[PDB]
């Protein structure tokens, strides 16, 4: 079924999923330019003091890092949203070289890989009925250039290889998701969709202005990573990312 290939790759995910071709896709180019600056948008409130992560696991398209999301231990609050959002995990999209891998581009510019950390809003009990609502998630996305090493990244990197084809997973706790943030927190927000199958039109996009970085040598642990499962021929985990979507009657607001 669907994936990254040439035969089964986002130019062909309208076929089974119809809202591909829908009005509030992502990911979408940022045009600084144009984006408008908006004075009501309150801070962001990242609390992730007392995050609980749980395992690390290879899901045929990128890998994952669940968190517990039973209680309000991680939110996102503030920003552009009402009510309160909980972590319940993040994951990456990186490219097969250096320059290309992220999904939303600013100014056409795409960076080497993005960090998704995924939210979901409370009001709606849980995970599975908040996708069914227009404000049911809203996910955190940072751009990560080369360069140094993301010290707090290195962890992630160390368990990959326990993890290196479809369905593997490892016991994954105390992971500290605070030590992946910029420094800054400054945003762009717009309402998009998810940006793999199902692409529903869930998301409130909030996509900082500051990149971290991490070395090459670092990206290059999550290119070793397998689409395929155990015992399949192996195929490189690499390019899982979707281009940019129209932007369509939508407007990007930014915190600065
Ligand atoms: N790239 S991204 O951040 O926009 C995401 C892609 C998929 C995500 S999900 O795993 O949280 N939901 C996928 C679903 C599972 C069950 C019902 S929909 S988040
Ligand atoms: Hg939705
Ligand atoms: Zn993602």
């Amino acid at each position: 079924h669907w994936g990254y290939g040439k035969h089964n790759g986002p130019e062909h995910w309208h076929k089974d999923f119809p809202i591909a071709k829908g009005e509030r896709q992502s990911p979408v180019d940022i045009d600084t330019h144009t984006a408008k600056y908006d004075p009501s948008l309150k801070p962001l409130s990242v609390s992730y003091d007392q995050a609980t992560s749980l395992r690390i696991l290879n899901n045929g398209h990128a890998f994952n890092v669940e968190f517990d999301d039973s209680q309000d231990k991680a939110v996102l609050k503030g920003g552009p949203l009402d009510g309160t959002y909980r972590l319940i995990q993040f994951h990456f999209h990186w490219g097969s070289l250096d320059g290309q891998g992220s999904e939303h581009t600013v100014d056409k510019k795409k960076y080497a890989a993005e960090l998704h950390l995924v939210h979901w809003n409370t009001k709606y009990g849980d995970f599975g009925k908040a996708v069914q609502q227009p404000d049911g998630l809203a996910v955190l996305g940072i751009f990560l250039k080369v360069g140094s090493a993301k010290p707090g990244l290195q962890k992630v990197v160390d368990v990959l290889d326990s993890i290196k084809t479809k369905g593997k997973s490892a016991d994954f706790t105390n992971f500290d998701p605070r030590g992946l943030l910029p420094e800054s927190l400054d945003y762009w927000t717009y309402p998009g969709s998810l940006t793999t199958p199902p692409l529903l039109e869930c998301v409130t996009w909030i996509v900082l202005k500051e990149p971290i970085s991490v070395s090459s040598e670092q990206v290059l642990k999550f290119r070793k990573l397998n689409f395929n499962g155990e015992g399949e021929p192996e195929e490189l985990m690499v390019d899982n990312w979707r281009p940019a979507q129209p932007l369509k009657n939508r407007q990007i607001k930014a915190s600065f």
